[PDB]
């Protein structure tokens, strides 16, 4: 049976697994009243990619598609609809078991970045665009499992109907009231009033005294005030790693230990949950300080019963 | 001796370490003139990153900072000049031997981006399109400073941390100056580049380099631009990790497709970290995207590869 590890990446080392941001620091919330279940970044420790995870760093929060046309909504800017494929271009199948193309967004909020185009006609070179564009997850438009979504643009005109359209995500637009950013709340995949299916399971710690632990990056606004972050289980690295190691889990439970190569100290320890996500016994809430040299390394297999050191 | 490997991902599954952009394709252009001596993607087959090469696919061709002054065009449009600091914030010390901020572009033309700020002192913030001209005069990471220009005309906050996110090119027009092989003057243009990883070529007769190329997104106008890389990210990534010792100068490999077992063509992973093969004719190579290279066995610089 192959052996278990972890790559060996700093957390200065490490990207978010569900918004393209580096991570910035480990982070803690016991009192979260939020069912956790993203999607993105979800990955067991054998191996196994769940909801809408992809390997991709570049295909996290991605869209790929056509524009077809522009589009009335209620709210400000200039509208537009874009059938959406797969990442890699072939057409998605909404009988394939996932909650949404791979990649799609797994959070409300009006996620901020760049449409670009180039034509498919044409020195026999094809015109090309890209603009600044604001995807609501939460609008009834937002159906990715349906094969289409809506984003919105401040520019009024220069988009062009049935070419091949990109989505690089940047940020978020706004988190005000009215711009609904909840990191927890799934959007509606298939459209309002419609159940999400072939989710990635919920998480959450089954021990006394455990939290979740998180890799958060702060995420960058288009305006207004804030200091918003995206909280991931595993980094994208971890993913990755785990998915070509596809090592056997022999507990349901890996004990991790958070270490200062410089020092060589462990500064904690956690739990590394089979289904792709830790827990540590740390009793508040906050980032987790200390050096972003610092590393995951892997102890041993343990079980449910195991009792982590306080943090 | 830890034996070498190369991960086990697809070319739907790689990403470009020159630019955030997905593989598109495999591509070769023997009659290619330039020296090929890009600085990002940069890494021996032992692990060691060379050039500007950083390990986050989030770091590729970003920028952190702080605008220090506004400066109009002549023309059209604002500049805005920003020191910059190492990726993780850390100031940026030109004394050290790399040729730049690891990170900094590789490449001369109008990279196409958005500068979001979120202030120090709930935080303000702002983002905008912006296009970082790296042939500029003004463009001198090594010395600690580069200029972007907006669309925007004023809402751009100084003494603000400052974030570049690359999105594609501004243009590719003849004034645009876009060259992929052509590097920036780190330092400015009386001032010579150090630290460079060192330029890649073949070294036997029918061999030309082979490439793993994104296309690479057009703020406006005409063209189809591409961005080649040496190995994709994920490489970097794993060769770092593993650090296994390189038994000789060359490596063969095999690209093989998973479902058949068939082996499709053969290549040399070189040492310093670029592939090679025997092909006399530029342009893609047509191959199915689930297919993976395989490490077979170490080489020499006299084998002869079977041509593809
Ligand atoms: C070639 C032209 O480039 C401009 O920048 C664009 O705004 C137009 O849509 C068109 O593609």
């Amino acid at each position: 049976s192959k052996p278990f590890t972890l790559p060996i990446l700093t957390l200065g080392e490490l990207t978010n697994s569900r918004f393209p941001l580096p991570i910035d620091v480990l982070y803690t919330n016991p009192n979260e009243s939020a069912i956790v279940q993203c999607q993105n970044g979800r990955c067991t420790l054998d191996g196994e990619l769940q909801g809408t995870t992809q390997l991709l760093p570049t295909g996290i929060c991605a869209f790929r598609g056509k524009v077809t046309q522009q589009v009335q909504d209620e709210h400000r800017g200039t509208h537009w609809n874009m059938t959406v494929t797969n990442l890699n271009g072939t057409p998605f199948d909404p009988t394939e078991d996932v909650p949404a193309p791979l990649g799609t967004p797994d959070f409300s909020g009006q996620i901020y970045g760049v449409i670009s185009q180039r034509n498919t006609n044409t020195g026999n070179l094809p015109a090309n665009r890209a603009h600044e564009a604001v995807i609501a997850t939460y609008s009834p438009k937002f159906t990715p499992k349906l094969g289409n979504i809506q984003f919105s643009t401040w520019e009024t005109q220069d988009v062009s109907s049935g070419q091949p359209t990109k989505f690089t995500p940047v940020g978020l637009a706004s988190v005000d009231a009215n711009s609904h950013f909840d990191q927890w709340t799934l959007p509606s995949y298939s459209g309002a009033l419609t159940l999400n299916m072939n989710l990635a399971p919920s998480v959450a710690p089954v021990f006394p005294g455990e939290c979740l632990l998180f890799f958060r990056s702060f995420i960058p606004l288009k305006g207004g005030y804030g200091n918003p972050a995206i909280d991931c289980l595993m980094p994208q690295e971890w993913v990755q790693h785990l998915y070509q190691e596809s090592a056997p889990s022999l507990s349901d439970v890996a004990l991790v230990r958070y270490v200062n190569p410089e020092t060589g100290r462990t500064l904690f320890e956690a739990k590394l949950h089979r289904n792709g996500f830790l827990t540590v016994a740390r009793n508040s809430a906050g980032p987790v300080v200390a050096p972003t040299n610092g590393y995951f390394r892997f102890d041993s297999w343990v079980n449910q019963f195991y009792t982590l050191a306080p943090m």
